[PDB]
C-alpha cells in the first residue's frame, strides 16, 4: 500500500505477529538488515494440528511454504539460517 517504498517491515509484519501469536506455536517476525530472524515460541510446537498450506512471500516472490502442524521452530529458524534480506515479507497461509 505505501510501506512498499519506505521501510516495508512495518505493520505488515506486526499484523502477522498478532495472527501467529494466537496461543499455540507462534512465529515472531524481526529483521536486521540482511537477516530475517523469526523466533518460535511455545517450545517449537506448531500452531495447529491440522494440514494447512502455509506460505511466505517477499515482494511478490515466494520465500518459504509450510504446514501449521509442523514445528514452527524448525520452520522459522530454517528460514533464518538462510539469513534473508527480505524487507517486505507476507507471512500468511494460502
Amino acid at each position: 500500500d505505501n510501506q512498499k517504498a519506505l521501510e516495508e517491515q512495518m505493520n505488515s509484519i506486526n499484523s502477522v505477529n498478532d495472527k501467529l501469536n494466537k496461543g499455540k506455536g507462534k512465529l515472531s517476525l524481526s529483521m536486521n538488515g540482511n537477516q530475517l530472524k523469526a523466533t518460535s515460541s511455545n517450545a517449537g510446537y506448531g500452531i495447529s494440528y491440522e494440514d494447512k498450506n502455509w506460505g511466505i512471500f517477499v515482494n511478490g516472490e515466494k520465500v518459504y511454504t509450510f504446514n501449521e502442524k509442523s514445528t514452527v521452530g524448525n520452520i522459522s529458524n530454517d528460514i533464518n539460517k538462510l539469513n534473508i534480506k527480505g524487507p517486505y515479507i507476507e507471512i500468511k497461509q494460502i
